[PDB]
């Protein structure tokens, strides 16, 4: 039996304040709980959640920031546009999508300061 | 206000792989399931989607060899649940001070590269 499930985005030592600020500005998720820089911080979004922990906490971890993280998550919202510069004004890059992608929903696209990839769909 | 209507946690696999790692994760982890390749999966009652990454226009690959992706599994018997994962193909990794002083009890890797912690 597991009583929890929960996602953990590892990343830079002393940024995990920063992710939180970026998290609630880009996209409104609410900081449920935290540990103090901040440890780890557990954010609230859509109906889900997830847990923003210093890599320097947990040494052996990679954020694979450099290379690229496989992180990736997909919200939707009823203004792919909209999310999307909302996100970018609050420090995430834009990611052009074509029409391949926009034939199967996905709407907007872009990549955080923390390496994690956002699919927006309508 | 900008307020979002479902948020989706993905797990990206190689083509081709979508259903070999929902039968991994039911042997492993007794996961539940339930264009696109991809199959929804439910722990804990929470889910996450194993996405087939050539199904996915736009992505380029799984990044199955280092990705940062990390999932927490509370559970009472973090050993037990080790065990069970490793008889199913993960790879036990010793877990360090730093991890026992967080409460996490155990740690595994699996076949998708995906990194999970037991939090007992």
């Amino acid at each position: 039996v597991f009583t929890e499930f929960k996602q953990m985005l590892l990343v830079e030592a002393q940024k995990v304040g920063d992710a939180v600020t970026f998290y609630k500005s880009a996209f409104g998720a609410i900081e449920s709980g935290h540990s103090l820089h901040v440890l780890s911080s557990e954010l609230n979004l859509a109906g889900s959640s997830f847990v923003v922990c210093d890599v320097s906490s947990l040494p052996g971890f990679s954020t694979a920031k450099s290379e690229g993280s496989g992180v990736t998550f997909l919200l939707g919202t009823k203004d792919a546009e909209a999310a999307v510069a909302k996100a970018v004004d609050a420090g995430a890059v834009k990611v052009e999508v074509t029409e391949a992608e926009v034939e199967l929903g996905f709407k907007g696209k872009v990549t955080d300061p923390f390496g994690v990839t956002w699919i927006f769909a309508e």
